[PDB]
């Protein structure tokens, strides 16, 4: 991500943008300029502070003007899970958002490579009446980025079906080891938790409440990445890692776990019934400001 | 780019590893495990430093085996003109390297998102009888990365019909400027030129001696990126940004044959004598591994 050649941007739609973020009062000029009434920030603090943007002072330039509102919905950076578990909500309040303000909407995270791309896939995909693999297919033709797919089927099931919760157990042989965490998860790669060495075991151990899905953890031991090779691993995946993983499943036979196996399919194909209540759930969610 | 998370790699080929750039001495262990006998480092030392990478440590460790042998042979980072124009020498160096060594190759530049892929893109083209296109594909269902086929498709072109540069002239109408440059065109978007304002016409002017293929560039006006719209502009482009292009395009020749409309196309087709003429060629132009 190259910061420093200013604020970009991709028209996906005349009506839809994913770009990255701005880094000045003047790119909401810049934007105002285009025709943009929504701006959708999706940034953390940490990620604003890393490349020295004012958000504050680009907020408050926005609020001079009733021709563009400023929208702050956080989603965690470099976390697929967060981006699971916010995407409900994140694109409610989206949607309540283009209703409103109309115009064009600008959709942004701070690289507009991750978070952004799969925030206005997924809306594309609940709202606009998209397939999945079509409005990919659209996106991936306009911009280079990487939006995932995993995440975006994951919170369409999340809504159909529900959350559904079980304890996962991870394990590590100590071998006079003094300090040891992992990351990934459900935490995301830019943090990590400590497990704690049992006395009778001699194992260092570490218990989570996931919901259903697959989730790619490393081990940090000492100060060291690595992969445990007790425990299943995956990779080398795209991102070039090789990773350790955690799967949760409830029941393929259930009627909510047939639902799990037919939206798991790369193009979801959407029953009408379906489609309806995502637009409920969306209907739910709190409007900004 | 995420250098916390330490090395990073994926098979494409059995033989062939496409990878982010070694961090320590370790990391040469690593590699040694999975039986690669040639690492191929494309990183400059300002990617290094960055870093905080000791490489000169890398490559004493490396030394140390007799099994595996570390070559520098560098590229620019974040320029598709000198990708371009390293191609050539850096393909040859590989091809010469792989032959004597072989077991697995290790290519890699710093994310190896960019300079790698498309390099290893290029030896699997170039060398190994791919098609381009059926080559890309493999490399994509395995990592994720940017290569810039333009870079490729057009060093594939210098190679089999000769580097000709023209002089490309590029104006912008003066409202009270002081300071006008260019970025992009044949220097990359991290360097940028400046114009000259003609006393008599009003114009900034830039004149710039390049080869075939068509050339982004950006204006810099007072500090303020911009493009001109009384000249032609794409975009967004694939990264976000609308940017003026300079096309150039080759005299007609005599002796041209088939090669224009073959080789200008999305999947350059190749003779067989064109492949063997190009192999050959690669090796003179090969580099000291040092």
């Amino acid at each position: 991500y190259r910061h420093e050649l200013g604020m970009n941007y991709n028209f996906i739609r005349p009506d839809l943008i994913v770009g990255s973020c701005l880094q000045t009062p003047e790119d909401v000029d810049k934007l105002r300029k285009i025709g943009v009434k929504t701006i959708f920030c999706l940034q953390q603090d940490p990620d604003l502070e890393y490349f020295g943007v004012d958000i504050s002072s680009i907020q408050a330039y926005a609020k001079k003007y009733s021709d563009i509102q400023h929208i702050r919905c956080e989603i965690r950076d470099f976390d697929a899970f967060d981006l699971r578990m916010r995407l409900p909500a994140v694109v409610g309040t989206l949607y309540k958002a283009v209703k409103r303000n109309g115009g064009v909407t600008y959709v942004h995270s701070t690289a507009g490579m991750g978070r952004a791309p799969a925030v206005a896939l997924t809306y594309m995909f609940w709202v606009q009446g998209y397939k999945l693999m079509e409005a990919h297919k659209l996106l991936m033709s306009k911009r280079s980025c990487f939006p995932k797919l995993d995440a975006i089927r994951n919170a369409t099931i999340d809504i159909l079906t529900g959350l559904k919760r079980k304890t996962v157990t991870l394990t590590l042989k100590d071998k006079g080891f003094s300090r040891v965490e992992i990351s990934g998860l459900d935490i995301g790669w830019g943090q990590r938790i400590p497990l704690t060495l049992g006395k009778g075991t001699g194992f260092w151990i570490l218990k989570r409440e996931l919901p259903e899905g697959q989730f790619e953890y490393k081990y940090i031991i000492d100060g060291e990445w690595t992969h445990n090779e007790a425990e299943p691993f995956i990779g080398p995946n795209k991102d070039g890692h090789t990773n350790n993983y955690a799967k949760v499943v409830d029941d393929p036979t259930s009627v909510d776990g047939t639902t799990r196996e037919r939206l798991s399919s790369e193009d979801p194909e959407l029953l009408e019934e379906e489609r309806s209540k995502l637009i409920q759930f969306l209907e739910t969610c709190s409007e900004a400001e």
